[PDB]
């Protein structure tokens, strides 16, 4: 359940939750010096049982403690966007706001529920849907622009 | 009151106590991120108050937690020896056992308390001391090196 995003540069050995091989979220440490994903590590104990994953002691959830030096420095790491075509790095923690905008990222044309990318996704809408809402300049009708011509044979002028 | 060693590999800033400015001892960390050696922070707190020495953020004692995960990093470490003429490289767990048994610490000579490196006190003991004990054979009694001048010129025979 950590952060499955490509670090630039590859993230570090220490900054990797042992049990989903990714990036620690929501970092909390064991007493026995290991930093696991809180979520991770609280199943782990609700499903592999009250035990470290790595080293076998015993885990107590509450003697686990958040390890916010560990979280400040991850979500500060430049990483890419999982969307496709971006280049420019960012601060993992700004990667949230990014995707409420990001201009390559990949978002569905509900006229026919069907994705583009961002800077082509309402070009398509408006021209290139053979299900695009084209009104018959007569019936005032909106149907596709793949059977706009089957309508006007039998089109009630 | 932190670990005063020259780093093979220069120490990094994560390592770093903020009180002190030495390599952490029994590192701990506060509720807010920043990690201090076990002792400065708590001189910090029982000498100043509760508080968080850099940015002022409300911590108890019992509100502190062992980073251990810092601390096997710490003990990790390539250090050199502080005495003065040891040359042998060594992580830092076993920097206290050499130091113990070093030829390059300083030790004080059991006739005058002179300052002398551990090996050498071997060699100034019978050769170098002026409070080393010596017989004189027509008296043969324990006295000192410097003492044997005043004494051969009124030896009893
Ligand atoms: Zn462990
Ligand atoms: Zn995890
Ligand atoms: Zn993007
Ligand atoms: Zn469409
Ligand atoms: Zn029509
Ligand atoms: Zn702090
Ligand atoms: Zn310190
Ligand atoms: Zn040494
Ligand atoms: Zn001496
Ligand atoms: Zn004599």
């Amino acid at each position: 359940q950590g952060y499955d995003v490509e670090f630039d540069p590859p993230l570090e050995s220490k900054y990797e939750c042992p049990i989903c091989l990714m990036a620690l979220r929501e970092a909390v440490q064991t007493p026995c010096g290991h930093r696991f994903c809180k979520a991770c590590i609280i199943k782990s104990i609700r499903d592999a049982g009250h035990k470290c994953p790595v080293d076998n002691e015993i885990l107590l959830e509450n003697q686990l403690f958040p390890d916010n030096f560990a979280k400040r420095e991850i979500l500060s790491l430049m990483v890419k966007c999982p969307n496709e075509g971006c280049l420019h790095k960012m601060e993992l923690r700004h990667l949230e706001d990014h995707q409420a905008h990001c201009e390559f990222a990949l978002m569905d044309c509900p006229q026919c529920q069907r994705p583009f990318q961002k800077f082509h996704i309402n070009i398509h809408i408006l021209k290139d849907c053979p299900r695009r809402q084209v009104s018959c300049d007569n019936c005032a009708a909106s149907m596709a622009f793949e059977d706009k011509e089957i309508h006007d044979q039998n089109c009630p002028l």
